[PDB]
C-alpha cells in the first residue's frame, strides 16, 4: 500500500497584512507584536483600544508575505489567556480614519 496527502497551493498575491481577533485584555500590543516577532520581522503592530479598554482585535504586517502566512497558522489555535489568537489574512484592508464626535 502507499497513499500520501498533497496540495500546498500556499501561492497567493503579496499578503503580509494579518487580521487578530480575540485579544484578551491582558494582551497588548507588545505581547502581540511580541508573539509575531518569533516568525518573522514586523513593520506595523497595534491592537484596537475604545480608550481604557482593548477592543477584541488588532492588526500585524510583515516583510514579506511568505513570513506572515506561516503565523496565521503557527498562531490560528494557539491559547495565551484564555480564548485563542483568532489569526487569518486580511483580504482587504479598511482605512477609515474617522469617529463619532460624542463624550
Amino acid at each position: 500500500g502507499s497513499s500520501g496527502s498533497s496540495g500546498d497551493r500556499i501561492t497567493r498575491y503579496q499578503v503580509v497584512n494579518l487580521y487578530v481577533k480575540n485579544l484578551d485584555d491582558g494582551i497588548d500590543d507588545e505581547r502581540l507584536r511580541k508573539a509575531f516577532s518569533p516568525f518573522g520581522t514586523i513593520t506595523s503592530a497595534k491592537v484596537m483600544m475604545e480608550g481604557g479598554r482593548s477592543k477584541g482585535f488588532g492588526f500585524v504586517c510583515f516583510s514579506s508575505p511568505e513570513e506572515a502566512t506561516k503565523a496565521v497558522t503557527e498562531m490560528n489555535g494557539r491559547i495565551v489567556a484564555t480564548k485563542p489568537l483568532y489569526v487569518a489574512l486580511a483580504q482587504r484592508k479598511e482605512e477609515r480614519q474617522s469617529g463619532p464626535s460624542s463624550g
